[PDB]
C-alpha cells in the first residue's frame, strides 16, 4: 500500500489535515484504532475561533456550521456575586468566537472525507511507525489479524494525547513541560435550553462552574471537581443542586434541568513538546500539546497545528519547498506557548485551590477586579480569547 | 501637652500628612524615636507618581522637586538577549513618573516643617498609645529621661512596619494577609553617572538586576540575592562584575562604575492589614502594608494613604463630618490591593525563583513576550506603572 502522507488517527486533526490535503490534491491516507460510532460518541469542546472556522471553510465543510454554528460576540464572568459581560467584538476589533461542537464538526469532516472517496482504515490495529528519518518512512498495522504496510513520504501523528506517534521519537530528542492540576471537570450535556444567550465562567467559594450551550435546545454544564471523584457518584439530581449553588441567584433561579445525555469527568492539565517533529514525522494536537479547557484552546490549537502543517506541506509538494518543513515547530511553539500562558491564566483565576492561603485568595480576587475592569485588562482577554493571530509562515 | 492629631513617625508619611494638616490649619505634633541625621541617612526609593509629586505640590514642598527631580516618560525590560521599552507617557493616556529620592523628599519635608513651627519631638522614647476608643485618645512617651502625656483627638500611625501603632490594635480586630519571598535586594548607591537615561529592569538567569539613578551623576542598582547573603560578603568589586554579568553586553559595555557610597540588602514582602483603623487610632504607610520594591509602589501607596486621610480629617474638622472617617479603610484598601496585585506580579515575572520547575520558566518567559508584545499588554503595565487615579473619596 503507498500514499504521499500517512495520518495517524481520525480526530479533529487528522481528518481536518486530511481534507485540506485532498483538496489540494495531495494523498493522504488516515489510520484509525477505533470505529466510527466510538469517535462520534466524544463531545468534548464546543468553541472555535474565527481562524477554525476559516480553515473549515478552506476544506469546504461549512455548510452545517454556517447554519446550526452560533457566533458570540462576548462571555460573562461571575465573581463575588457580580457578572461581568466581555465585549469581545468590541475589544477584539471586531473578532468574534462560534460556539459548534467538537462532535458535530468531527461529523462534518467524516462526512465530506466518505463522499470524496478518500482512504481511511478505521479499527487499523497496532499501528507501528517506521525508518522515520530515511527517505522511505513507512506504518505497519492490523486489519482482522494481517499484518500490513503503508509506504509514504510524511506521516502526520494526529494520534491525541495517548498516540502511538509521540511514544515513537527517541525520548532524548524531547523536552518535555507538564504541570498537573488538583482538579478535574465534570460535565453535563442536558437536551435543555441554556441559562444564557453567552457562556458563563464562574468563580465561586465552593468551585468553578460553567455555563455552556451547543444550540438552542442543547445545553453543557461543567463544574470543578477533585481528583477523587468518581462519575458515579454524581447523580444528575446532584449535578443540579451542585451547578444552581455555585452560579448567581438570577441565573440559577431561570435554570431549567433535565436528565443527563452524558456525563463525564475530565482531568486538568498542560503538556507541550519541544520540538513537535522527528524526520519525517510531524506531531499536531493532543499528540504534541495538552491545554486545560478553560480557555477553550485545546481544539483552537489543533487547527492551527493543522494549518501549519498542511501549507508547509503544500509548499513542498507543488514547489518543491521540502527544506520549509524543518520551520514547522519553530512556528507551532510560539502560538503554543501564548494559548498555554493564557490557559493557565484562566485556570488559575476562576477555579478553587486547595492550599490556598488567604494572601493568594485576595490576590485571585484582584486579579478578576483589575483584569475585569480596566479597559486595557479586558482587551488582554478578548484578544486572547478571540485567538491571537496565525502567523504566514516563510 | 495638648494637640489635634497627633502623628506617630517622621518618615515620609508623617511629615506629608503634618504639612498637608498644618497648612490646613490642623495642629499636629510629630514623635519620632530616632534622630533626625538617622532617618536621613535612609536611601531607598527614587520614584514618585503623578500622585505623588502633586501631593508635593499641595503641601507647598516642590522647589527642589521641580528643579531636580527627572520626569520619565518610560522604562526598559531587558530579558533573553532583548530590551523593550515601555512608552509609559503614550500607552498611559499622557503621564509619567518622577525619579526624586525618597532621602530628598525627607530632607524637603523636614525643611519645610522646621521653617513654620510646627512641633516635632525626636528622640520620644518608649511611645505608647492609650484610650484608642475613647473621645479623648492620649499618648505617653519619654524625651530624657521624663515621661510625657500628650493628649489629641486623632493619632495616625506613621511609624512603618515595626512601629509601635499597629502593634496597639487587639490582634483579634486585624487580618493578615502576608507572603515572603525567598530573595532580597542589594543596593549599590555610587557617585557615577546611569548607564541609561531611563530605568532598566532585567530578568536574567543569574536573578533580577535594576538600573536605576537619583540625578545625572548619581546612580542607583540593585541585584537579587538569596536571602543568606550578608552585605560583608559583597565587595563593591564584587558588586560591579555580578551587575554586568546580568546585564546586555551593550549595557555592561558602557557602565562606569565606582565606589560605592552606600549598600544594603532589603528583603522582599507582601504585606497587608485589614482594617487599618481602630477608634481613633488610623495607620498609614508602611505600618499598614508592605509591598516588594518592583514596582516602586510602596513610598506612593503611603503618599495615597496620607491624601485620604488629610481631606478626611480636613472634612471632620473643617465640616465637621466626623463620620466620614469610618471609610478610610474601605477606600485605602482598594488602591493597596491593586498595587499589591501589580507588584506581585512584577515581582514573579522579572526574579528568578529556586524550587523552579521547567513549565514555569516557560510560562514566565512567555508572561514577558505576551504582556512585552501586545498593545494591550503594555498597556496594564503602563497605567499600573504611573499609578492607578486616586478615589475622590464620599
Ligand atoms: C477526554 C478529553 C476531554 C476533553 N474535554 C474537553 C472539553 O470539555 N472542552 C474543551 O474545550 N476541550 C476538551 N478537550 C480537548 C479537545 O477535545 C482536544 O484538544 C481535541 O479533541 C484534539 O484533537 P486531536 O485530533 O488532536 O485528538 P483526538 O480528538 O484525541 O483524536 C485523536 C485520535 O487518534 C486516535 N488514536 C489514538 N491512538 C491511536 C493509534 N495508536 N493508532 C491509530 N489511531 C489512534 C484516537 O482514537 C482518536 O480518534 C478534551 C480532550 C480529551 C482527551
Ligand atoms: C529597609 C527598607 C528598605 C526599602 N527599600 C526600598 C527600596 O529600595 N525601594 C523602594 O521602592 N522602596 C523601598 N522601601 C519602601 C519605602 O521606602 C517605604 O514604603 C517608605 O519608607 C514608607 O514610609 P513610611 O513613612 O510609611 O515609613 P518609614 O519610612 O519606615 O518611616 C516610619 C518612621 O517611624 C519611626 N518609628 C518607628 N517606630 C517608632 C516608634 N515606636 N515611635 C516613634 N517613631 C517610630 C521610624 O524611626 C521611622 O522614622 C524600603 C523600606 C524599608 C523598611
Ligand atoms: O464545551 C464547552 O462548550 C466549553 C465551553 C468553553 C470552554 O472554555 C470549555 C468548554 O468545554
Ligand atoms: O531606588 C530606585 O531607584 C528604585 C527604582 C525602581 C524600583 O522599582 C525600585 C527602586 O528602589
Amino acid at each position: 500500500m503507498k500514499t504521499q502522507v500517512a495520518i495517524i488517527g481520525a480526530g479533529p486533526s487528522g481528518l481536518l489535515l486530511g481534507q485540506l490535503l485532498h483538496k489540494a490534491g495531495i494523498d493522504n491516507v488516515i489510520l484509525e484504532r477505533q470505529t466510527p460510532d466510538y469517535v462520534l460518541g466524544r463531545i468534548r469542546a464546543g468553541v472555535l475561533e474565527q481562524g477554525m472556522v476559516d480553515l473549515l471553510r478552506e476544506a469546504g465543510v461549512d455548510r452545517r456550521m454556517a447554519r446550526d454554528g452560533l457566533v458570540h460576540e462576548g462571555v460573562e464572568i461571575a465573581f463575588a456575586g457580580q457578572r461581568r459581560r466581555i465585549d469581545l467584538k468590541r475589544l477584539s476589533g471586531g473578532k468574534t468566537v462560534t460556539v459548534y461542537g467538537q462532535t458535530e464538526v468531527t461529523r462534518d469532516l467524516m462526512e465530506a472525507r466518505e463522499a470524496c472517496g478518500a482512504t481511511t482504515v478505521y479499527q487499523a490495529a497496532e499501528v507501528r511507525l517506521h525508518d522515520l528519518q530515511g527517505e522511505r518512512p513507512y506504518v505497519t498495522f492490523e486489519r482482522d489479524g494481517e499484518r500490513l504496510r503503508l509506504d509514504c513520504d510524511y506521516i502526520a501523528g494526529c494520534d491525541g494525547f495517548h498516540g502511538i506517534s509521540r511514544q515513537s521519537i527517541p525520548a532524548e530528542r524531547l523536552k518535555v513541560f507538564e504541570r498537573v492540576y488538583p482538579f478535574g471537570w465534570l460535565g453535563l450535556l442536558a437536551d435543555t435550553p441554556p441559562v444564557s444567550h453567552e457562556l458563563i465562567y464562574a468563580n465561586h467559594p465552593r468551585g468553578f462552574a460553567l455555563c455552556s450551550q451547543r444550540s438552542a435546545t442543547r445545553s453543557r454544564y461543567y463544574v470543578q471537581v477533585p481528583l477523587s471523584e468518581k462519575v458515579e457518584d454524581w447523580s444528575d439530581e446532584r449535578f443540579w443542586t451542585e451547578l444552581k449553588a455555585r452560579l448567581p441567584s438570577e441565573v440559577a433561579e431561570k435554570l431549567v434541568t433535565g436528565p443527563s445525555l452524558e456525563k463525564s469527568i475530565a482531568p486538568l492539565r498542560s503538556f507541550v513538546v519541544e520540538p513537535m517533529q522527528h524526520g519525517r514525522l510531524f506531531l499536531a494536537g493532543d499528540a504534541a500539546h495538552i491545554v486545560p479547557p478553560t480557555g477553550a484552546k485545546g481544539l483552537n490549537l489543533a487547527a492551527s497545528d493543522v494549518s501549519t502543517l498542511y501549507r508547509l506541506l503544500l509548499k513542498a509538494y507543488r514547489e518543491g519547498r521540502g527544506e520549509l518543513l524543518e520551520r514547522y515547530s519553530a512556528i507551532c511553539l510560539r502560538r503554543i506557548w501564548k494559548a498555554e500562558r493564557f490557559s493557565w491564566w484562566m485556570t488559575s483565576v476562576l477555579h478553587r485551590f486547595p492550599d490556598t492561603d488567604a494572601f493568594s485568595q485576595r490576590i485571585q480576587q484582584t486579579e478578576l477586579e483589575y483584569y475585569l475592569g480596566s479597559e486595557a485588562g479586558l482587551a488582554t482577554i478578548a484578544e486572547n480569547y478571540v485567538g491571537l493571530p496565525y502567523e504566514e509562515i516563510e
